[PDB]
DNA sequence: CGGAGTGTAGGC
DNA sequence: GCCTACACTCCG
């Protein structure tokens, strides 16, 4: 599931992939892709690439959605 | 590359550290192993798979060739 | 040597 | 005790 995610620029790309084993099997891993398809697997990382392009502190990086 | 005698595992077995010399991983190491007939192992799982129940390799660390 | 998938420390 | 953030494995 490759998703556009509406609240990042154009071409930002989420997906969320199931844990199939070990400790943590069943929780999910959400990464973000860049219009070049860079991933990214976390807020921090997403905002050192972003940096004031994009203001990311109401950005909950689970669900994609700015939280209010 | 060097084969050096690995104290913790039966005798006749050797491991050896290799450097990474370019890319994104430049300067981490693959750890190998070599049982006594020479077939390498690069991971624990296929060591426990060569040897099964015969050692027990709960508390071996595969980087290090230490208990733990 | 890469990198998807899992381990796992530390903040909370 | 749970989650974030990123290190590390393992096998291609």
């Amino acid at each position: 599931k490759r998703m556009d995610c509406p609240a990042l620029p154009p071409g930002w790309k989420k997906e969320e992939v199931i844990r199939k084993s070990g400790l943590s099997a069943g929780k999910s891993d959400v990464y973000y892709f860049s219009p070049s398809g860079k991933k990214f697997r976390s807020k921090p990382q997403l905002a050192r690439y972003l940096g004031n392009t994009v203001d990311l502190s109401s950005f909950d990086f689970r669900t994609g959605k700015m939280m209010p």
